[PDB]
């Protein structure tokens, strides 16, 4: 039964945090129960009923009009290298990462401001923020942040509670930080889109991180001590342009940790290559390595072992690089012309699975970004560096589990 | 026939109607110097458009800017490559043209090429040549014609660095006409920009000089002096900073940062277009073939056919001033090149190209408040309040004298000029 | 066939110029010059003549080689088709885009680097060739250890392991690092001159020899008249992945920074021929051969290939290295009109080899400062000295290898 695969892979993952915790016998249960409730409740919700996966559908369909609007302004700006006869020419060369993903990074960056300054995205995370906070206890602080997380990057998120970080505890801020690391960002997220990634899977995966970065927050590190209750751009012009300028160097950031990460990963393998030799292949990559070692984490979660390995490397390489080096390769087994047809249930494991910040990389960006917020935290935000990348590594695992469930029930993706 | 010579003046008598009703004080208006701007901008309009001893001047430092937008060219094709070659177009077809490529290292070049010219002192002289005309004739203060004079060449920002030990305690009225000459203005770099999209250079050289009588025009309409302008004698210019060591340190320095400005205009104009776009997505879905280019020329179309258009070419340079004010020049003239090719659905009159050429020349938008509010008030940080009140009369100022060009274009484009 | 005399000329010649311009010519420790001087002359002997020097060079050449195209699959990955073979069967020669051929290699290079000194590969390598200059030359250790890290990195990130030694450094020993960083290249900007054409193993050659031959020129032109400082030690990122993270942003906006002053650069040098070719065939390019063509000559350059390289020398000296360098590739095409000898492009290889330029100084300046800000004022006053110490170090690597070329 798919249900008991599933099931168990959920108790896995909730006994190995409980025994990572810090305070076992502190956590709250009332949180976490309600949590797991509620992001297998918005996966039941999307991927099961038929008018869930509607309303879905819906949402897919206005994002994509949305990025085919971004689309108008790299046409503009990029010309025809971003025409169709790309492809008449230089074949799947036609496709250049640096024009047609970076860019999007760009303009939802601008977006997302012009959404700030209207005053949509403070109803929006308000609303959920309040949600969560009335179900599972938490501190309101803790909980707009999550909801932020789900639109915006782990950095920019916590910046509509800024001035409570300074103060906040060591679980408020353990919570800011993994809410952060099991979510993407609404700019980043198309970008994975325009690599060919499933639409309504990011969607998905975006709002069940809100929850499932608290659950594991929470039972990390439970709340032990007491919080604290509580309760310019020039035009929108500004605002937008503002936006534009700073999506654009954090493009310019992401496509040069790309290009260098890329390239050293190809260095290494060059080095396992040879040393290799020696122990009887010469042909092992640190791709298979990863998939090797990470095989047994991609059965767990519903993935057939015949596709656990592959699983395997796209998990491995998300937390050791980023995500973007995940989908760059897990884009290259949902093309037709594939020589190995992944199934429908693992691709929507592996989806949800990698749709996350959570990597050794994003501990730095956020010891950078929340000092700048909170100064005096920067020790305690680096120390707790791990833990949050565990706590979002597993808050995408507990989605990929919820997700190979409900696809194995009713099964649905476009080719 | 001949009548064009009303149509005009009613344009003009329209204009400074609109400005004298938005003053603050109309009977602190110094009639000598808003009559001297009046016919000064007239006079440089005539000039380089009607005489034939003015049409070849304009026309010599046309080819000569030709010249340098060429010397930039081979910089492009040297970083570029085959990216900007003859076979772009054989390829790809009208695409082949691609902004990022085309455009925006005109910024770089320049900027680095300005950071010469002001290394060697040829551009503080010209200003202080012009600047002082400027003074002289109108009477405006001396910082005010410096900047004015200065903002031709250069952009708003940059162009009061000139006169920023005077800033700090400049009245409203010198702080408006600064604002206003930014405003009224293009940057030399920008300007290149436009040239490599299709838009008439010789135009944009008229419209650049004419920007500097044009904003001190609607700039002493709109806020008289009332108060005293400051003397060299009694002002203590704070000291140094940087000065560039030599002068490849100067040209390296100003290309780097025109690099920089060539990434936010460019990512700029990414967002813009894009959200344009997906406005006409809300409204076409709300409403079904409306669209925000359609209501901003529907809306302007009344002050497109003042000015000298024609009612039936009316609604398109309704479009063009209208996305101009609420975005930028960019967008505008994005949209414009497409009336100025041959095989064009839509062809527009030769006098109407060069109407909405001047009209459309100016960073008088709503953005550029915020830009100025920014760099001006790091000169002078106790100001900053002062100039974000008088931004939007700023930008006012800055149409209105954009316009004042473009009537006086229409006026003088009326007959065989055709440069 | 025995230009040894000739050769031998070229650096006597350039000592000479040294010492004329030296502070105190009574003040130079010969053992230190004439170490200096044998060191570097030893390393072209090894490298550039013996057989089993010429191996390790070529060996080296081969693995730096490998690391580039390793490189040269991020570049593929993020600008896609736009560097495929297919550029070449629509652009032609066109097809060979700068701004995406060579600048990625900057960004790859600086984070490589930047893992390099993160694992503690480049502290050792810092360790043990900077002590071994201190011991031959005399040379403080600090001073040694900054010419040592120059050979693998910039003139603004080299002097970072000496850092807080620069705010209490003597005139002398300032002048040493200026003079090594001047003298010297990165490894980033290396591997984007062997993407236009010009030769690996001459580049690796090259750079280091760089670090003795800026301490030679660097004591001849001011010795050390002070006391300076005994022992000094070498001496942060979260992890691997946030180093080279952090290397690539900064290898990016530097690519950026570079690109765009070649594009002001070679727009504003064809400015100027068109100023000069006004009514009221002459090129600055022609002018600066015809200026740098004795010094060309000294070195040991051929007078029928002498207006050649004064001119690629003389644009090195007053615009950059890349300008250089990108008029001297076409030299060293196959259809190219005007054929080199190959002891000539040798020497201009090695001359070329620098950041000793006129716009440089500002990077030193700006950098320099940032580590030690009260000696801001010794750094610009101490800048076009340097540059000549820089480019004497080069031309004395040109000699050399012009000598064992053949
Ligand atoms: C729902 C949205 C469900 C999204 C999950 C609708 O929320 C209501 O949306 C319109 C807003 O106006 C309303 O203010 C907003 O309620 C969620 O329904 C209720 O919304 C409340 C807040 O949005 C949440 O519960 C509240 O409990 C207390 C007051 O009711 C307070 O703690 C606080 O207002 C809030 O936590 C909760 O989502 C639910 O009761
Ligand atoms: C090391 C990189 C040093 C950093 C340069 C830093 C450059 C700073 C100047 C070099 O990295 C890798 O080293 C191994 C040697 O263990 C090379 O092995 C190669 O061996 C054969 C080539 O002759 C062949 O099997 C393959 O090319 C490869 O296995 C790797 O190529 C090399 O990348
Ligand atoms: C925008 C939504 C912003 C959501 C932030 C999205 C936040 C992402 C994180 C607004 O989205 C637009 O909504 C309208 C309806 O309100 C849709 O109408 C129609 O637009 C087009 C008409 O030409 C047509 O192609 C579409 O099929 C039709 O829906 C727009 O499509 C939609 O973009
Ligand atoms: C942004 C605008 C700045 C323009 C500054 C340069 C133009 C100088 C000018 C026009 C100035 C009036 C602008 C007015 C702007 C109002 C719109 C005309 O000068 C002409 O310059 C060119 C180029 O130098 C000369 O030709 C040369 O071009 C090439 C570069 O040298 C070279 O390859 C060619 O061999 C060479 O011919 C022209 O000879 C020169 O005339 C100065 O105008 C003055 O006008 C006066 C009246 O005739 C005279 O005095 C004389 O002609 C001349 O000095
Ligand atoms: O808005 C964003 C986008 C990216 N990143 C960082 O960049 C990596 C690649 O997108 C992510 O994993 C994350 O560490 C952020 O922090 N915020
Ligand atoms: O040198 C320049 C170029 C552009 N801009 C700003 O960028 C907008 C688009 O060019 C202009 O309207 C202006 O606000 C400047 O301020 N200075
Ligand atoms: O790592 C580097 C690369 C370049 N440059 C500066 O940039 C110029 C062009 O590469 C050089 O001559 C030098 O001045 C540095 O300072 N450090
Ligand atoms: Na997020
Ligand atoms: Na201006
Ligand atoms: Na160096």
């Amino acid at each position: 039964m798919v249900v008991l695969h599933s099931l168990l892979g959920m108790a896995v993952l909730i006994a190995i945090a409980v025994l990572l915790s810090t305070d076992r016998k502190a956590i709250n249960i009332r949180t976490v129960a309600g949590a797991f409730l509620i992001q297998v409740a918005l996966g039941a919700l999307v991927l099961y009923v038929p008018q869930g996966r509607d309303m879905l559908g819906e949402a897919s369909k206005t994002i994509s009009n949305v990025i085919a609007y971004g689309n108008n302004g790299v046409d503009f700006l990029f010309g025809g290298l971003v025409s169709e006869k790309m492809f008449e020419v230089f074949g799947g060369g036609g496709f250049v990462f640096a024009l047609r993903v970076l860019p999007m990074i760009v303009f939802f960056s601008s977006l997302m401001a012009v959404l700030y300054y209207i005053g949509v995205m403070q109803l929006l995370i308000k609303v959920i923020g309040g949600f969560l906070q009335k179900m599972l206890g938490t501190s309101k602080a803790e909980s707009m942040s999550a909801a932020a997380n789900i639109f915006v990057g782990q950095t920019e998120a916590p910046l509509v509670v800024r001035p409570y970080i300074r103060r906040m505890t060591e679980s408020e801020l353990f919570a800011v930080m993994s809410g952060g690391l099991a979510s993407v960002a609404g700019s980043v997220l198309a970008g994975y889109v325009q690599m060919g990634v499933p639409l309504p899977y990011l969607i998905a995966a975006s709002f069940m991180a809100a929850p499932g970065g608290l659950l594991f927050a929470k039972l990390l590190v439970p709340e032990t001590e007491r919080t604290q209750n509580d309760a310019k751009p020039t035009n929108v012009i500004d605002a937008a342009a503002s936006g534009a300028v700073t999506g654009a160097q954090i493009a310019i950031a992401v496509g040069a940790s790309l290009l260098a990460f890329v390239a050293l990963i190809a260095m290494i393998n060059g080095i396992i290559g040879g040393v290799g030799g020696w122990f009887g292949h010469g042909d092992l990559t640190l791709q298979a390595i990863l998939g090797w070692l990470f095989s047994p984490l991609a059965w767990v979660i519903g993935v057939p072992w015949s596709e656990a390995g592959i699983a395997g490397s796209l998990i491995g390489q998300k937390v050791v690089i980023n995500e973007f080096v995940a989908y760059s390769e897990f884009v290259k087994y949902l093309k037709p012309e594939a020589a190995v047809q992944l199934s429908d249930t693992t691709k929507a494991i592996i989806s949800f699975a990698l749709c996350g910040f959570a990597n050794l990389g994003s501990i730095a960006v956020l010891v950078g970004g929340l000092s700048i917020m909170a100064p005096k935290r920067r020790k305690d935000v680096a120390r707790l560096g791990i833990k949050a990348v565990v706590a979002g590594s597993l808050s995408n695992l507990m989605s990929a589990v919820i997700a190979g469930l409900f696809t194995g029930l009713s099964g649905a993706s476009v080719l």
